């Protein structure tokens, strides 16, 4: 085998990359070394900025979308005491958000691909990349225990955070910038009707509280979490008090609760790798950075990254202007960083910190009353949650 | 003696009520430890919002400053690399902010003062604070070596950070709120022309410089330096190199250099006391808050104090409304946090914090890159560095 750009990871970004190029005349070739249930199984996203469903739009991969997921003009930050709302539709300057699934995503780019006929080698193991600053880098990898060979002209790095694309690059030429957040969020899955129209965001002297949703009949909940705890602790019971013991009083007693159909536990890191390609190597999504899910940015970023790697694989591919790929870490980075700070400034405004001093706590309190008051200050939380504009 | 608004300190707040009153027909007494030179001598202060303006002429004392004080529509934030500037009179929707020195000030009220001939104990020793919860407080205080006595209704804690005032207050009563900042400012006063018709904030990675003024011929500058530094150490030649070290390329060939009236270092705290009163003691100023000299926020924040302390003992005293002075650690407290929260943002994002990882430093710099690039996001540092209104 051989193919122009061979992508590794068949999750969001590396599907993302691999319809879209398919439909511009690019061949491309996913490897993925789990099978398509199992990355099916996955629950984490589900919210997605305008760009993610544009991009979705221009993959042809919008069907369902458009039908099933829904459209948000709000937002809710419930911090001891009362609940105010964020008007993202107005302050944005007219635009919004939508709540669809990465589970969903994932289930519809994999329909398209399967159709269109595009190759994706899965539970393809021990890939590997080689000859990456050459003028013809491959791909190794083992079907069975029959070792292939992929020849290709670019390689797209996709294989997320644990993937093996940002690891082939020469330690040495890499700089990173990680933090680790001293908690985590455990989520519950409940097919119950979720208790808002809305999303509520919620600071509690016990943690964080959040209230999300899937449908008008599924319903996402969390509760911010040492990183010593276990699920295997957290029955469902024990969760339900404990988010209602979070939650706005008249929140709570709206609340419907329910078996659960999965629960987990995510461990809150920020981190960011510069710069993102090496030679014939360009690595995107969770194997370049990770946010904390507190911004609902991840996902986000990831489309970000592929509407930039698959715009500059075109410029290169139809218009032969191979050059420019060279800046698509310059691109990138701008976007990453500002959605970087935003996700850090969320987290630390609606997460109980251990060993916070009473200034501290006291400035926690200002930046929630500073912030919610002002229509200045609003308008930064919308600019930002709606997502930045694209360059 | 007998009067019926003691005043301790003889200080900008305590000059200011000390005026104020005097006008509203509430005689007023002031006791201050120091004589008249010496505190005539204190260069601190510069930037004084719109509401301390108006104060001032409420007071009748704006003559000299509507006349010497300069008008400012802007300010200034150089980023390791550029120069934004802070449209605080098109963004603040109208206001704007007057430098006229915290001297100029002292020596404007002072001269009032003697003028309407108001008492004023000046080198008062031993000053004491007496039945603080009754119906006839008292403050004892010696004149040379003889011991008197001043009988009042009410006694305005107005003597500053080291005032014998907030100690006067039970321990117990009273919950502290405070941040030590690992770093200190070097102020050099210049008889020179300032380097330009506004200010300059500068982060730069050697630390943080400040460019600021007096008057046409008349500039003060600083330069951020570890708590051990010793001025004595601090030669004019050293702190001018220092400074161009530290500033804009353009902007240091600029500058016209020369001898140094006063050197001094000031050590960044930030410090809040909750509640601020006790009894028939109300503390305002200097000795309920404190604030890193960064949003040149002190000076202004003692004016907030002073205009609500003041506004309620007028209604107690010519409207017999005395409840209402319970109020009064309500009304300060909400701009306080809202004044700490701001300086306490400004100072984090110009300033050179040892011992800072590559991550915090990169959203550092986000800060910086994303406030001074969006609108919404100019639109807080404007309506805050002017001044939130009153209540
Ligand atoms: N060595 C490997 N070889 C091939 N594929 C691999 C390898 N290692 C990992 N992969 C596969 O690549 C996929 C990576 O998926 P994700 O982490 O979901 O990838 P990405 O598209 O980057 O991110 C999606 C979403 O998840 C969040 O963590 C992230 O912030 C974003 O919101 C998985 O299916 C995984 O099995
Ligand atoms: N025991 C005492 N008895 C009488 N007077 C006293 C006593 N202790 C202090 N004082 C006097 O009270 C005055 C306090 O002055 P400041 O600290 O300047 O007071 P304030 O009016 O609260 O603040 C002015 C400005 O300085 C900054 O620190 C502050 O943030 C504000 O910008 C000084 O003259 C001092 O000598």
């Amino acid at each position: 085998m051989k193919t122009q750009v061979a992508i590794i990871g068949a999750g969001p970004s590396g599907l993302l990359l691999g319809q879209l190029l398919h439909k511009a005349g690019i061949d491309n070739v996913i490897l993925e070394r789990q099978t398509p249930d199992y990355v099916l199984g996955r629950i984490r996203a589900g919210v997605l900025e305008q760009g993610m469903v544009d991009l979705l739009r221009e993959a042809g991969v919008d069907r369902r979308m458009a039908r099933d997921g829904l459209v948000h003009e709000g937002v809710e930050i419930a911090f001891a005491g009362q609940r105010r709302r964020i008007d993202l539709k107005r302050l944005s300057g007219g635009k919004t958000v939508t709540v669809y699934g990465q589970t969903e995503v994932t289930r519809d780019l994999m329909e398209a691909r399967e159709a269109c006929g595009a190759t994706t080698v899965y539970q393809a193991a021990e890939v590997r990349l080689h000859d990456l600053q050459g003028e013809r880098p491959y791909v190794t990898f083992e079907r069975d225990g029959e070792r292939l060979r992929l020849d290709c002209d670019y390689i797209a790095g996709c294989d997320g955070f644990h993937g093996i694309s940002r690891q082939s690059i020469p330690a040495e030429r890499l700089k990173v910038f990680e933090r680790v957040y001293p908690f985590g969020w455990l989520g519950l899955l409940a097919d119950t009707p979720p208790v808002s129209h809305e999303l509520i965001y919620a600071n509690h002297p016990r943690g964080f509280a959040l209230c999300s949703q899937r449908s008008a009949t599924r319903s996402r909940y969390y509760v911010q979490v040492p990183l010593t705890e276990k699920v295997e602790d957290w029955s469902d019971e024990r969760f339900w008090t404990e988010l209602k013991a979070r939650l706005p009083a008249e929140v709570a007693e709206k609340l419907v609760t329910g078996p659960s159909l999965e629960k987990s536990i995510a461990p809150l890191r920020s981190f960011v790798v510069e710069p993102m390609q090496h030679g014939r190597l360009f690595l995107a999504g969770d194997a370049a950075h990770i946010v904390p899910p507190t911004g609902a940015k991840g996902l986000n970023l990831a489309a970000s990254d592929v509407s930039t790697l698959y715009r500059l694989l075109l410029k290169a591919y139809r218009e032969g202007r191979g050059e420019l790929l060279e800046r698509y870490s310059a691109i990138c980075l701008r976007r990453i960083w500002k959605a970087e700070r935003f996700s850090w400034w969320m987290t630390s405004v609606l997460h109980r910190f251990p060993d916070t001093d009473a200034f501290s706590q006291r400035i926690q309190q200002t930046e929630l009353e500073y912030y919610l008051g002002s229509e200045a200050g609003l308008a930064t939380i919308a600019e930002n949650y709606v997502g930045l504009p694209y360059e």
